[PDB]
DNA sequence: ATCACAGGATGTATATATCTGACACGTGCCTGGAGACTAGGGAGTAATCCCCTTGGCGGTTAAAACGCGGGGGACAGCGCGTACGTGCGTTTAAGCGGTGCTAGAGCTGTCTACGACCAATTGAGCGGCCTCGGCACCGGGATTCTCCAGGAT
């Protein structure tokens, strides 16, 4: 059993992207998302939400 | 000097006849709509808890309302001159039609890596709690604005 470790670590993310996962897959936005499509939009909102607060 | 009218010139709308290709209708599929069936999760209902909206009171205070005087902008009127509009003649390449090539859209069939799904475990994040520190406010002083008088242009 491995131990549970946030995908954020993962990827270098301060941002949420388990969260992420699970907001796209429901909001209706499609039938299915794909591994990398959280993981890609979490870097993105982190991104932007880094350049206003700078 | 201005009004209106009549004539000409021009451009528009009108009826007419003919042409053609874009619609209206019919045929033959064929696959999506409709009927029939079970299974189970979402929506509906009521209980009821208590949070937050409503209403009311009294002070106290800044904010609105009102009135007056006077400067400054909005507006109308005038005249200059030039930057557009209109019409003519020459130049351009747009549009039409047809030809020929093949690049890439669109569909088929196969196979497999990917994600929905489900059950178990747990630690990342949310609610409630205390603590005190950055921000808002007070009062005083510094200095940085605007505006008028008097002396230049």
């Amino acid at each position: 059993r491995a131990k549970a470790k946030s995908r954020s670590s993962r990827a270098g993310l301060q941002f949420p992207v388990g969260r992420v996962h699970r907001l796209l897959r429901k909001g209706n936005y499609a039938e299915r998302v794909g591994a990398g499509a959280p993981v890609y939009m979490a870097a993105v909102l982190e991104y932007l939400t880094a350049e206003i607060l700078e």
